[PDB]
């Protein structure tokens, strides 16, 4: 269910993203991948908790090499299971002499 | 934790509904009602409000 999601101004946002999830409550759907900008997954996430599509039974999937690059702790506890992607190990030693 | 969608059913037993921040609940889905003394609706108010 591909829901171009780029065309919206900032005015009428709140407006066209609820009329978004009540379309996307027509499939009743639960899986949603995002693949958008890191920029965009931010808004997408906060009013998805808004409206609280965020608890146990949603699955997303950012389909974005920044997993870990925007703010997660959000929807950290709503009880939806998130997956993504990493590119940058925080775990080997090459990247932690970066960060010290 | 996400105990607000629809379901749930809060009450504020305080006399300023209104005064606090409450948009944050506004769509979760959950019902929410409350009390106010102040009511902003009064000609009074309106004029003091201004």
């Amino acid at each position: 269910t591909a829901i171009n999601v780029g065309n919206i101004n900032n005015d009428k946002k709140d407006e066209t993203y609820r009329s978004l999830f009540q379309d996307l409550e027509l499939k009743k759907e639960r899986r949603v991948i995002l693949d958008c900008e890191r920029d965009k997954v931010n808004d997408i996430v906060d009013q998805v908790i808004t409206i609280g599509k965020h608890v146990k039974g949603y699955h997303y999937i950012i389909a974005n090499l920044g997993f870990t690059d925007g703010d997660l702790l959000k929807i950290q506890f709503g009880g939806a299971e998130v997956s993504g992607f990493q590119i940058v190990d925080y775990d080997d030693s090459l990247v932690s002499k970066f960060i010290e």
